């Protein structure tokens, strides 16, 4: 019998923190990559080495509707996946797709971009859609900051968002059947401003929460000053719980982010990557387009242990994104999926090893060295 | 105002001959090849050379049907080819893969393999038929003997055929728009038989048709033993009008029966190979799964313009087919009716310029001594 949610932390190097997250669904090792699965098959993506995966509110609101994904049996049934699925609250949408109809204390109404529909989200109406979904994690709505944002602005967002938070607890409180399979994340705002990123995070501490996200990072600010924020943004958050950067990243942020104490990860990067030619690698990203892959015999990464890399190479995917076949996208995008979970393995490993310093160092002298 | 049917013979060299059959819906260039259209795109068909395709009565007979190919407004339409259609009668496959419910003078009752529904083919029911598909040139019903054959029933099979070729003419002749528009081919018959098939010759110019196919090869007898046949058979022809061999062949059989006077040929064989990874080459044809091809950056074939081989290597085409993946049995199915069409295409023009015969020694020293 697994527990609802239960995260044990086998192994540390510093901030570094390697275990599991056990739940109903399944058991996710961390530092964990969720690919977002809002296509590849369900068992491709499983065979890659994700363990959960992430499902975008906002999207499946407006199609195909989240009473149409419950009527069908819930959002596993619905994408094909029946271990963890993580959906996020819809806010960050909202702010970035749609089109805002009103917006105050209460909540938010916004018009559908695809058919001008108007729709409402609210702590309780966001956290009743991810219970319609049936998704195991859920996070609290929030309201996001824009990059650059003014300390006053960071500061009433971030007020706001702990308002709601205490709010999410309430509303997946109020459902026994949410409340006793799934868990809950509460979000870390503050922008930049390490007074705010205290003040929240000890709001969040004080409410409580199965996990902790680190919201409003990725949004433009650069590495550096995002890594300045971890330095003392995630000390703050409760120790013994997992800790999420929300929306990162490339390879290289999700290694120094893990160095700064992060378990959790998710991106779009690898798909659209994929998608546009893109291939990551140990040497860094590659454009398999580029005339200098045409004879290429050497897989798209010669050390990747993906099923695209034990067979197809370079040359081939490359003839297959030349000639516009859908195949050779499939293949790019199962790649780089697959390489994202073994840079999570080697990740995991080398804490548990204690030498994921060396490793983060090694990785980060050959991945810009840029020799593909 | 192109004509109804106009065979031209531009040059000639020994046997051989090259020049055009004209019809109202294009210009066919001889010795040609017709591609079996009963996939790749009909576009694509058309660019890798063929002027006219072949269709295969019984087959469409049975799926979905003639009376529904008409409402659908014609064969043409069906399969989305504006340029001339050929159809056979029929009659060979009722022999090859139908079970006869009754067979006589009249005509053949028989039994579709695919729903065990009744059909009746005759002379007059199979020009019928042909019409109501729309058909350019239409194929004679005739009666086959099977390979090796007594004297005894190759004869009675071909005076049958002769018969039945008296009655297929006046079928044709009896319908205003098909007699005006289409054209009527007879077939030779009389098994190996030099006295049989003179009698068949002699039968056929007696009725008179707009061509001449020898029928009755290609059914076990081994090259040796086909191009005796020819040898006297084909001069026993009408000059003057076009020789169609039925259902040759391959690369090196074309090559010796256009030594010996014939003008026309359709066969499965560059779609049938392309399906179980055999490409066709200038040094032989080659099984594409083969290890040696797995990082073999050459084309298919080095010298073959077709689209196929400006762009894909050995080594993409292994993958694929390795794979199961549908796109490679396209790109070997393209690139072997491409090689026939340029095979053709080299045909015409070494009889045009009287180096033929050369081309043709040529031709075999290399395909056979296979240095691929
Ligand atoms: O049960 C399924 C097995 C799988 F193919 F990996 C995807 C799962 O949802
Ligand atoms: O009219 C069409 C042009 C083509 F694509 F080549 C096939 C014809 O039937
Ligand atoms: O997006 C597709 C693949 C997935 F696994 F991510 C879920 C859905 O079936
Ligand atoms: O068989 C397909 C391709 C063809 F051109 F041969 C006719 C039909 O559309
Ligand atoms: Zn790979
Ligand atoms: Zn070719």
């Amino acid at each position: 019998d697994r527990p609802r949610f239960s995260f044990s932390i086998a192994a540390r190097e510093g901030k570094a923190r390697t275990g599991t997250i056990e739940m109903k669904r399944g058991v996710i090792r961390t530092p964990a990559f969720m690919p977002v699965g809002t296509a590849l098959k369900p068992e491709t993506v499983r065979a890659t080495g994700a363990d959960i995966i992430l499902g975008n509110t906002y999207h499946l609101m407006l199609r195909p509707g989240a009473e149409r994904i419950a009527k069908l049996g819930g959002l596993h049934s619905f994408m094909g996946w029946d271990r963890p699925i993580l959906t996020d609250s819809g806010g960050y949408q909202v702010m970035s797709l749609s089109s805002l109809t009103k917006q105050s204390e209460e909540g938010v109404t916004f018009k559908s971009h695809l058919d001008g529909s108007r729709h409402m989200l609210s702590p309780e109406r966001s956290i009743e859609i991810q219970h319609l979904l049936g998704s195991d994690i859920v996070m609290a709505f929030d309201e996001s900051t824009p990059y650059p944002a003014t300390p006053s602005r960071a500061a009433s967002s971030m007020e706001r968002s702990m308002r709601w938070a205490k709010r999410s607890r309430d509303a997946f409180d109020s459902r026994k059947e949410q409340a006793e399979n799934a868990a809950l994340f509460g979000i870390q705002q503050g922008s930049v401003f390490e007074n705010l990123r205290q003040q929240s995070a000890d709001a969040l501490a004080e409410i409580g929460f199965d996990g902790y996200a680190v919201g409003g990072l990725a949004v433009g600010e650069g590495q550096d000053e995002m890594f300045r924020v971890l330095d003392f943004s995630v000390p703050m958050l409760p120790d013994d719980k997992p800790h999420y950067l929300m929306g990162v990243g490339k390879p290289d942020d999700i290694v120094g982010a893990v160095e700064r104490g992060i378990d959790m990860f998710d991106s779009v990067l690898p798909t659209r990557s994929g998608r546009n030619g893109q291939a990551f690698t140990w040497d860094g990203p590659i454009n398999i387009r580029n005339a200098r892959f045409s004879e290429d015999l050497k897989p798209l990464d010669s050390e990747c242990h993906c099923a695209v890399c034990q067979k197809w190479s370079r040359a081939c995917i490359h003839a297959l994104i030349r000639a516009g076949e859908i195949l050779g996208a499939m293949l790019m995008t199962e790649h780089n999926i697959a390489f994202y979970q073994q840079l999570m393995q080697k990740i995991r490993d080398s804490i548990s090893e204690g030498r994921f310093s060396q490793f983060a160092q090694d990785f980060r002298a050959r991945y810009f060295a840029r020799n593909s």
